[PDB]
């Protein structure tokens, strides 16, 4: 069955079987005013795969803007008279209204790279160069190592593993809600909604674990006794490996896209709990 | 401090300050009929330490056994007309409850052991171990090497990180509940409400961005598409370095108790929802 609602003040509540008639959610909580279309929401989720089946607004938009109201969202599913990219596209769709207003509220900039495939590592990060390639990597040269891979997994009947860093930049500091509602533990709540995730750590992360008590090298990856620095916020996860041609090997890297979303989702719901604590 | 309550049907409310007047914690969805009393609560409390300020239950238990109703407990500060472990009572007494009932109920066993310290660490396991030393560790020919770094590092003024394993065992079939209350979401959420966590991994954990595609070898750690497998659950965290004689090099150890009780509480509420979910 289903625990199909996530967040406080801003909650996303789905619905919808991946071989059902559609696919639904309503989202609340965002303030009237952002622009928004379906084509906002339509580019997010076309990016997990770098005419498919359209999301489309029922609600909560009046003249091009987000008049404050719950907004529903609705694919129909043309299965043509069981792919995981309908079981991911409402949380990246509500993602995406969680990006653009953080995006022009505060120039909160959310973006994920593969770090490593299976035993290939990027070992640099170029932005640019993470669109001009289908693995989101940033490392230009690592590129074709992970393609040979990826060539080398597919000819005999494997797949591998994967590790994505999502990055959150200009967030403002106070966020996240000690004891039990940190920054911190919803991120790591939200991350491992993804189906192949086994691990989210924040910042240094598990080398911490090796580590002894550098300037400003961000060690706390954003987030300090559960609430935001003002620094970017680092998050990693770790992807499990994965079960004609089926051209498989390694889906984990299209878990991008819904990493970027999910921490969208909570940061948007932080961003509003943090407002309703300050008037 | 506003986030003071967690869990949906086993839910723990929670208030009180270090240095105010005392601590209370509101613990909802106990059924009826389970042994308890401030002992139980007590022994795990006093764990944390391997004259001091004792729980006091004030309702929910009547001749020894829960009522069923909400259950609040309370210790009063005697601050003496400088320690933390009060911010982590409540939890911890919370936990014990869930713990003593899914111990009775399933037979379900919880324990934590601490894997790494620094540059120390535990090979083997032997849970007779684990209280015959001060660090929670079941490798009795690594507690010399703990004990070794600990005491110089206490002497250089220097604190280090740790790594804790905590499993789950006996755990049923079917707890959890995608697609956003996934159990494996629930613990990791749970763990990194304990202060100096930097990452949670179930299973296999972070392994397995670098690995490849007997099965019961628990690679993912007793939760499988956020549900619980049957095997025996494996959680590991990681806490940071910290910064007359109450130095702390490596307080992390003292975090076994607290990552015992998080994930009693977790598993409890995800008892009563699986219970609710089935007509």
């Amino acid at each position: 069955m289903a625990g199909n609602s996530i967040g406080q003040l801003f909650r996303v509540t789905t619905c919808g079987e991946s071989h059902g008639v559609g696919l639904m959610a309503i989202v609340d909580g965002v303030p009237p005013g952002l622009a928004l279309t379906e084509e906002d929401l339509q580019k997010d989720l076309d990016r997990r795969k770098p005419e498919p089946d359209q999301v489309e607004i029922i609600s909560g938009v009046f003249e091009g803007k987000t008049t404050g109201t719950p907004i529903g969202l609705l694919i129909r599913n043309t299965d043509q008279k069981r792919s995981s990219a309908r079981e991911t596209a409402m949380r990246v769709a509500a993602g995406a209204i969680a990006k653009k207003y953080l995006a022009e509220k505060f120039g909160v900039l959310i973006r994920g790279h593969v770090t490593q495939i299976g035993n290939e590592v990027a070992e640099k990060l170029d932005w640019n160069e993470v669109p001009n390639n289908p693995f989101f990597c940033g490392d230009v040269d690592a590129v074709p190592r992970f393609e040979a891979l990826v060539t080398s997994l597919r000819e005999q009947g494997t797949s591998c593993g994967a590790k994505l860093e999502i990055l959150a930049e200009k967030v403002p500091v106070g966020w996240g809600e000690p004891v039990f509602d940190r920054l911190d533990a919803d991120i790591a709540h939200a991350m491992m909604s993804i189906n192949a995730v086994k691990g989210v750590e924040i910042g240094d992360g598990f080398a911490v674990a090796g580590q002894f008590g550098g300037f400003l090298a961000n060690h706390a990856g954003g987030i300090l006794g559960g609430i935001s620095s003002g620094q970017t916020i680092r998050v990693a996860i770790a992807l499990k490996p994965t079960a004609k041609g089926r051209h498989d090997p390694c889906v984990g890297v299209r878990a991008t896209p819904i990493a970027e979303a999910m921490l969208a989702i909570v940061l948007m719901d932080h961003f509003l709990r943090h407002r309703a604590q300050n008037a």
